[PDB]
C-alpha cells in the first residue's frame, strides 16, 4: 500500500505546495547511488545542491553522528561543549585564517558575513553604522529585503546593497572607483549556481579580490555551493591564488548530514565581534561540530579535491564529444564536478524536463532549473569506470529523445 | 592536557567572540543531568532555551537519529523523500492543521509565516502586494509594534487600519526579557479581535512550544486556534535543527512553488527525529508533567523568597519559569548567583542583567526538582 504515489499523495493533503519535485520518492542512500520506494536504484547526480559531496551515507560521517548524538547534541552558546573549540581550531588551521563563527544555514552565514563586514566598516573603516554598502551580484538576500517588504520582524534599488551583473570586473570598478569609502565589502560567488552554473570569466576573482584590497574593501567569498572540494579545490579561491578577507562555508561542511554552515575571517576582522547581540542556539552545537570535522576528513583522506578536479575535466570533455551529437544541448559548463548543460529550447518550454524524466527512467536522477538548465553533479567519491557508466546514461538518452 | 581550561583556551583562540558561556565545558547529557570535562554532574536548568524539552540524548530521538542517518539523509527538494509525508500528516492531525511547511530555524519560520499572511492578505483579503502591515509586538516598515499584553493598543491600531492589516504576530509569553506572561483572557480576546477584523491571528509558539507550559502548546491553556502556529526548538528535542508554520488550506491555498527553495528543510532526518520527539511528548504526558512540576517549583521558590533579599519574583508558567533578582540591569549580582549555583550543581544564566531563567528538561522528577530547590536555597541562604 505504501508505493511512492501513497507518498506523494501524503504531502499533496497534508504539505505546504511550494516545491515541484521530480517525480521520484527516495527512501535510501549510499554513496553516489539513491534507491526508491519500489528498489529501483539510480546515480544521484543533484547531491542535493552540492552537499553530498562525500557521497550518501559515508559511514565515517554516519560513524560520527552515531557517536555524538548518544553523547550530547545541544547545549547552546550558554555554556561551552567541548566539541566547538576542536572543531574551531580543526577548520580554522585547514583554510588558514584566525577564526571561524559557526551557524547552521547557508542563509545564516551569509547574513552573518554581511552583518560582519557592516560592523568591521564601522569599527575600523570608519562608515556611519548605517550607511555602509555591500556590493553583489545576485539576490543573495532574496525574501529578508524591503524593495518596495521584508519579512523579519526584528529601477528597484534594495537599501544598503549595490547590484553589479556577475563577470563584471568593469562594472565592480566603476564602482569602487566613485564611492569605495561607502561600500563594507564585494560578496561573490566563485560560480553561480543559482540559475544554473555561471562560471566566470577566468582570473575574475583574483581581479576582483585586488580591486577590493585596492580600494580598502572587504572581498567575501561565498562559497556555500562552491565550497568543499567541488570544484576540483578545497575551496574554488584556491583555484585563483585567492585568499578571501571573509570566506563563507555550508552545504558540504557537513556532507548533508546536519544543517552546518561558517564564517571565517582572521582577527583583525572578527575581533570587532563582541557578546551580547541576539544569535544562534544551535549554531556549533556538539553534534554539528562532530559531523563537520567528520565530513572535513572525508574530504581530506579521500583526496576528493584532486577527484573532482580529474573527474570533472573527463566530464565535460565527454560531455563536449555528445553535444556535438544532437541539436538538443547547447553547452556544458562547470568546475571540477559542479557543472551543468544549457538544453537548445525556451526557458518556458517542456524539454529539460522532460530529459529529466527520461535520465531517470535509465539510472540517472537531476533536475531542471530555470527551465532549460539541467545540473550535473555527483558526489565526489563517484568512480572513474561510474563517471564514463554515466556518460553513457546520458548519451543514450539524449541521442534516443 | 585536554582539561576544561583546554577547550576555553581553544574557543578564544580560534572561534568568534560572540557569546560570554558560563565557564562551564559540557561533554556528555541525560536526560535532566550534564557532564563537564572533569566528570561533574549538573542540573541543566536553561534546555538549551527551552529546545531541550525531551531531555538530553533521549533514547526514542537518538534511536529515530541513527535509524534515519543510516538510511537516508538528505535528498534536497528536488526529489521526494519517504519520511516527510508521513511526519505532515503527523503533526497536522495532533494539532488540527490541514497543512504544515517545514522548515530549520525559528527565524526562518517567522519569516515564513510572515511572508504566507501577507500573500493571503492579498489573494484572499486584497490588500495590494507590499501594502500589507504585520502587527507585532515590543520585546522596521512593513510592521506596526505595540506593547506586549496590551489589548487597548491591539484595539486602537485594528479600529484605524485594519483593512490595511494582514496579521498579528504574537508569542503566548514572552521569553526574551525573562518570562512575561500575559494577563488572563489576552491571548484569546486578541485572537478574537482579530477574527472580527478579518485579520490573520499568528501564535509564534518556537520557545513556548512542545509541552514547555503545561499544554502541548500554550495556545491550548487559553482556548485559542490561531490561524497560523509557528513552531520550533524542542520540536526536534534540540537534537536537529527543526521548524515548522501550520495552518489550514484557506491559508496554505496560496503557495504555489516558488524560484528559491530550502535544501534542508523537510529533509527525512529532521522529519524522523521530530516524529520521535512528538511521540516523547504524547507517550510521557510531559505536558502534564509540566504542568504539575511547574506549579510546585513556583511554589517552592516562592518560600524561598520569603527567606531573602536577593530574589523579588518568580513568574512562568509550566517549567519555563524566571527569577528578578533584587538588583539592576547593570548589575553583576545575577552573573554571581549562576556561578555560585553552578558550584552547587546547577546550571542556569541570566538574561537582560538580572533575571535568571530557570528551565529543567520537562523529563524531571517530582523528587529531582525539589533537590533543585534545596539547591537554589543553598546558593541564595549562603551567597
Amino acid at each position: 500500500t505504501k508505493n511512492s504515489e501513497y507518498f506523494i499523495e501524503l504531502e499533496e493533503k497534508h504539505g505546504a505546495h511550494n516545491y515541484h519535485p521530480l517525480p521520484v520518492v527516495l527512501d535510501r542512500g549510499e554513496g553516489v547511488f539513491v534507491w526508491d520506494v519500489e528498489g529501483k536504484k539510480y546515480y544521484d547526480f543533484l547531491s542535493a545542491y552540492s552537499a553530498v559531496n562525500q557521497g550518501h551515507s559515508h559511514p565515517k560521517i554516519v560513524e560520527a553522528l552515531v557517536e555524538q548524538a548518544s553523547k550530547l547534541a545541544l547545549t547552546s552558546r550558554a555554556f561551552y561543549n567541548s566539541k566547538l573549540g576542536e572543531y574551531e581550531q580543526k577548520i580554522t588551521s585547514l583554510l588558514g585564517f584566525d577564526k571561524v563563527l559557526p551557524m547552521n544555514s547557508g542563509a545564516e552565514a551569509v547574513e552573518t558575513a554581511v552583518k560582519l563586514a557592516r560592523k568591521w566598516s564601522y569599527e575600523v573603516k570608519g562608515i556611519a553604522e548605517n550607511a555602509a554598502k555591500i556590493i553583489v551580484c545576485e539576490n543573495n538576500f532574496h525574501g529578508r529585503t524591503t524593495t518596495i517588504f521584508s519579512n523579519d520582524p526584528d529601477g528597484p534599488f534594495t537599501p544598503g546593497f549595490i547590484r553589479i551583473p556577475y563577470n563584471d570586473i568593469a562594472a565592480l570598478e566603476e564602482v569602487l572607483s566613485k564611492e569605495a569609502g561607502n561600500i563594507a565589502a564585494f560578496l561573490v560567488e566563485p560560480i553561480q549556481g543559482e540559475a544554473g552554473v555561471y562560471v566566470p570569466n577566468e582570473g575574475f576573482l583574483k581581479q576582483s579580490s585586488e580591486l577590493c584590497k585596492k580600494h580598502n574593501v572587504l572581498f567575501i567569498a561565498d562559497e556555500v555551493q562552491t565550497g568543499i572540494a567541488r570544484t576540483g579545490k578545497l575551496i574554488a579561491c584556491h583555484h585563483e591564488d585567492v585568499q578571501p578577507d571573509i570566506l563563507i562555508l555550508g552545504k558540504a561542511l557537513s556532507g548533508g548530514m546536519y544543517p552546518v554552515s561558517a564564517v571565517l575571517a582572521n582577527n583583525n576582522i572578527m575581533d570587532v565581534i563582541k557578546p551580547g547581540q541576539h544569535g544562534s542556539t544551535f549554531g556549533g552545537n556538539p553534534l554539528a561540530c562532530a559531523v563537520a570535522m567528520a565530513a572535513l576528513d572525508v574530504v581530506q583522506d579521500e583526496k576528493l579535491s584532486e577527484r573532482a578536479e580529474k573527474l570533472g575535466n573527463l566530464f565535460r570533455s565527454e560531455i563536449e564529444k555528445l553535444i556535438e551529437k544532437t541539436d538538443l544541448i547547447t553547452k556544458v559548463r562547470g568546475k571540477g564536478l559542479l557543472n551543468a548543460i544549457l538544453i537548445n529550447d525556451t526557458p518556458d518550454s517542456s524539454t529539460a524536463w522532460n530529459l529529466c524524466l527520461a535520465l531517470k527512467e535509465n539510472g540517472l536522477l537531476a533536475k531542471p532549473t530555470h527551465g532549460n538548465i539541467i545540473r550535473l553533479a555527483p558526489p565526489l567519491v563517484i568512480t572513474e569506470e561510474q563517471l564514463l557508466d554515466c556518460v553513457k546514461i546520458i548519451e543514450k538518452t539524449i541521442l534516443e529523445f
